[PDB]
């Protein structure tokens, strides 16, 4: 049970591999995804490692809201004027990926609808 | 001004137009979407009118997370254990339909990448 988990996420947060930090406080993280799917495309995580949005606590509410204004700061930063899409993925059918809450910031085109 | 404020969602806060309810708080209210685009799709919304998230103060940080919460409750009360796909949209870019922020959570099929 090493600060920031046991997922590659774990390993950006302990700076044992480097990544492209646009933010960081002594609650969360924010980086460039290596696989951008729009001009602007970053993740915004905590540094406490919750495994699932699912399985997030009554308590932890602070923490996920601070996660969204993290990414609408970051969001304005970068230049996001004409707008963005903000994703949390859950599970198989949410295309979770990786078993550490994060919220996916994108913009920089126009998103579509359904949002896949 | 008035309770919930000035656009349709206001009109749904003070039960003037029907929505079929999956929860409600004194903070915010869960009704499915009439536009669906996955066997299950429902919003969030708070009761307190903000526009959208890029003008959400950090006085707002709890009752983000408190959307995100409920989000999460609600579609395990509605059976997603397969997962879901939680979106807020800014903006042109981010096709945001209504200036009061909402939380979509979508489930019941696997959800594409990119996601728009
Ligand atoms: C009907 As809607 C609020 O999903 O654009």
């Amino acid at each position: 049970a090493r600060p920031g988990g046991d997922t590659i996420f774990g390993k950006i947060i302990r700076k044992e591999i480097p990544a492209k930090i646009i933010f960081e406080d002594d609650r969360c993280l924010a980086f460039h995804d290596i696989s951008p799917q729009a001009p602007t495309h970053f993740l915004v995580i905590p540094k406490k490692h919750i495994s699932a949005i699912s399985v997030a606590e009554d308590d932890d509410e602070s923490l996920l809201g601070h996660l969204m204004i993290v990414g609408k700061k970051c969001a304005a930063d970068l230049g996001l004027n004409k707008g963005y899409r903000m994703v949390v993925n859950e599970g198989s059918d949410g295309g979770q990926s990786v078993y550490h809450v994060h919220l996916h910031v994108l913009g920089g085109r126009q998103m579509h609808w359904p949002p896949g």
